């Protein structure tokens, strides 16, 4: 039996008691040939008949539209109370049982498609985790606390992320899911204009069946008799039908609240709902009592309402109707061995109703995290510097690794956002670094390098984490506010790298802030916090990411300048040039400046209060330091603007024209 456009539309249209774009819906039908609708679940066992009989209801009317309809199994969530793969295994049995009853109570298995979460995450770790941590790039956290049900979240900002990311995961054409994920759905329309994907996903959304008790919008998980479920014996159906709520009055549609869920008021008949969805929704069915037949639902509510069909009758009418409708599956795990023993497997489980900490190092190992700047001070650079040396002369057995924080700094939207410009700028600061003296002792490792080894693992504890804090708590770290999303999981990944690389120390800069300190306090106190030494040499303005401060990125022509515009007035003890002279002599142990014999002479300082002395009383004019101080930048500089103009002249030109996109905006 052919269906034209117009038939197809309808039949489709009908899944959904929203629809967002009709028009796009129709045009979908027009022009494509399959057309993906999606859902998704967690398996829980306990199956109520809106998942078993309504869901494949749905699915079929989308099959015979001609859709295909892939379902993705959220089992890899499973990994979180994971002891040997044994919560997972459980949970895939479980998720094959779900699939057997939907056979059984006959969704057309033959344009459906199961994908399962721990296979297909796993697998396609990058594509997957990146556009997560995207998603909440591009996202205040205002926008993403809308997707999620005062102040109790904790790293539930997290599974809308993932969610969204599914659908542009799985190439989902239609978001066929239930009302209640209303929200969700919107976002991944919003974050369709942001990743420049010209067509947005259609969001046809399903009604809510309603609970069958008073004051139930929706099944509840308290209540075993708020709704049937499909192992109800038939002994089971007719008690929770019969005392189900049953006013008489006739349907009309709800509002359509933003906030995705339904509401539980009292004309809403449970009785006529499941009518209408278990029994109407059904391609050719109607309903019969006391010899005459209801084509429409509306022709049974309306002889409901006029009283010529009783309470009684009405329900003594679906209790049948529903028993047919359970009837094929209590069939089916009897005769079945194979199926028996699935619903054997999944009752065992039954009886367990109503994570342990990763281990210390051996020997110490201290984290840094290079900073994600297109511009780094050589105040924080020799801070960094420092600190590695203090700690494996402190630790001589221990080991230091410096962290290119090449996923973290994208979610944060750190410099532009871009992979390639932050990438850029930790590979080329990096090596900067080195040329200014980091120990060759200190482990580089990326991110990138870090999470994939070990992708599976490292994403759990992301997760593990984010449900033992609270949000505010993660807030907390940037001061109380962060900017979006990905501040929060930024935030996480940090002690997840702590944890992973065994770390007994988080070293910290002035940029890392208190982001650090969060490992601190999710070990409970076991990692300890090594701060930067900064503050010794300071920007070249006068008293009272700019130019006047030194960058390790600075080349020959570039230290000249910022130095010939450092203030220093003569006859004075206390100023920016002073500062970097005591600094560059405290280094070496000296500093030399060369004069014309008559013109002062040559002289050197190997103390503070004699250059001093020498300044605000004295004979060293502003001028002669500075042009003593200038080749001793450029000389211990010199290892590093080699770079600068060979090696790194390639990323150089990406780091400039990322400036500039910054600059504009
Ligand atoms: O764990 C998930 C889940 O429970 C639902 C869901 C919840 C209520 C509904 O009414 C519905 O249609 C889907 O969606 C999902 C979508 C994903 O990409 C991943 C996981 C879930």
């Amino acid at each position: 039996h052919h269906m034209n456009t117009d038939e197809r539309y309808k039949l489709l249209r009908s899944v959904g008691e929203e629809c967002i774009q009709e028009s796009e819906l129709r045009n979908l039908i027009e022009k494509k040939p399959l057309i993906r609708c999606y859902d998704g679940f967690e398996p829980s066992g306990r199956m109520h008949i809106a998942q078993g009989i309504f869901k494949a209801v749905n699915v079929n009317k989308c099959t015979a539209a001609g859709c295909e309809f892939v379902f993705w199994v959220a089992d890899w969530f499973a990994l979180m109370n994971d002891k040997v793969g044994g919560e997972l295994e459980k949970i895939r049995i479980v998720g094959r049982y779900l699939i057997e009853v939907w056979k059984a109570a006959g969704m057309d298995m033959d344009k459906v498609l199961f994908l399962w979460s721990s296979e297909e995450i796993t697998s396609h770790a990058d594509t997957y985790w990146r556009m997560v941590l995207d998603i909440g790039r591009q996202n205040t956290i205002a926008r993403i606390k809308k997707c999620c049900t005062g102040t109790l979240t904790a790293a539930q900002v997290l599974y809308p992320l993932m969610q969204c990311c599914d659908i542009f995961f799985l190439k989902a054409d239609i978001c066929q899911l239930g009302l209640d994920q209303r929200k969700v759905n919107m976002l991944a329309r919003e974050y369709c204009d942001l990743i420049g994907r010209k067509l947005k996903p259609v969001i046809l959304s399903h009604h809510m069946l309603a609970g069958l008790k008073q004051g139930q919008a929706k099944m509840s998980k308290s209540d075993p008799d708020s709704a049937i479920f499909m192992e109800d014996t038939e002994e089971d159906v007719a008690r929770k039908i019969r005392q189900a709520y049953c006013p008489r009055v006739k349907q009309s549609a709800s509002a359509i609240t933003d906030d995705g869920a339904p509401v539980a008021t009292d004309d809403r008949n449970p009785v006529l709902d499941y009518f209408q969805c278990v029994v109407y929704a059904r391609p050719g069915a109607a309903a019969t009592i006391d010899g005459t037949t209801y084509a429409t639902y509306e022709d049974l509510e309306q002889a409901f309402v006029s009283d010529e069909v009783s309470e009684d009758a009405l329900k003594s009418c679906l209790i049948d109707e529903v028993n047919a409708l359970l009837e094929p599956v209590r069939q089916h795990f009897a005769s079945n061995e194979e199926a028996h023993e699935l619903l054997e497997a999944v009752k065992s489980y039954r009886k367990d109703g109503a994570t342990a900490l990763p281990a210390a190092p051996a020997k110490p190992h201290a984290c840094m995290w290079m900073p994600a700047l297109l511009k780094v001070p050589l105040d924080v650079a020799e801070g960094m510097i420092k600190v590695t040396k203090d700690f494996i002369a402190a630790h001589p057995e221990g080991t230091v690794t410096l962290v290119l924080p090449d996923w973290s700094a994208v979610a944060s939207d750190e410099i532009t956002g871009v992979e390639k410009d932050i990438s850029a700028a930790l590979q080329v600061n990096c090596a900067l670094l080195k040329a200014y003296g980091l120990p060759s002792s200190v482990k580089i490792v990326t991110e990138n390098e870090v999470i994939l080894g070990n992708c599976d693992d490292f994403w759990v504890s992301v997760i593990g984490i984010a449900r033992k804090n609270l949000l505010s708590h993660v807030e907390e770290l940037y001061g109380g506010e962060v900017r979006n999303a990905g501040q929060v999981i930024a935030a996480l990944m940090r002690v997840a790298t702590a944890l992973m690389l065994s770390v007994s120390h988080v070293i910290s800069t002035s940029l890392d802030g208190h982001i650090n300190a969060f490992a601190r306090e999710y070990t409970k106190e076991r990692i300890d916090c090594v701060q930067t030494l900064e503050g010794r040499i300071p920007a070249l303005h006068r008293p009272g990411g700019a130019d006047d401060v030194l960058y390790l990125d600075d080349n020959d022509m570039d230290i000249r300048r910022k130095i010939k515009k450092a203030y220093s007035a003569p006859n004075e003890e206390a100023n920016p040039v002073i500062s970097v002279a005591q600094h560059l002599l405290a280094q070496h142990g000296a500093l030399s400046i060369e004069r014309g014999e008559a013109n002062g002479g040559n002289v050197s300082y190997n103390t503070p209060e004699a250059l001093v002395a020498d300044c605000g009383s004295g004979a060293l004019h502003p001028a002669d330091l500075k042009a003593a101080v200038l080749q001793l930048l450029l000389d211990r500089s010199a290892q590093a603007r080699a770079l600068l103009n060979g090696e790194l002249k390639k990323n150089m030109t990406v780091l400039r024209n990322a400036e500039k996109k910054m600059a504009k905006k």
